[PDB]
């Protein structure tokens, strides 16, 4: 799943419009509820290095909130890394255009959504 397919899925399955809090980073986009304004998804374009993957290349990742007892197990899957720019005990960073399946990603997007309802 890529950057495009992601922002679209959010718009349809949640009717959420992407926000861009950072002026310096036009790409970084957050997804929150209209209720409590709580972020449940953080889309970012970052240097592969910042999350351990090598190669002088950039990557598109999304940060999702999960239950602290699942962070250890999830991070063990391929394509899931430690939370970047977010709290590591509560957040997860999923690599887009990566080995993680869109289905598995959709459910994680749901989990982060309900965890911040």
């Amino acid at each position: 799943m890529n950057r495009q397919q992601f922002i679209d899925y959010a718009q349809k399955k949640y009717d959420t419009k992407p926000d861009h809090p950072w002026e310096k980073f036009p790409d970084y986009a957050v997804f929150r509820h209209s209720d409590n304004d709580k972020w449940y998804a953080l889309l970012m374009d970052i240097p592969a290095e910042k999350i351990g993957i090598n190669g002088d290349k950039r990557v598109d990742v999304i940060d999702l909130k999960v239950q602290p007892e699942l962070v250890g197990s999830l991070r063990k899957k391929p394509g899931i890394y430690p939370a970047y720019h977010m709290n590591k005990e509560h957040w997860i960073t999923v690599l887009l255009n990566g080995p993680l399946g869109a289905k598995e990603i959709h459910s994680l997007i749901e989990d982060s959504f309900q965890l911040t309802r």
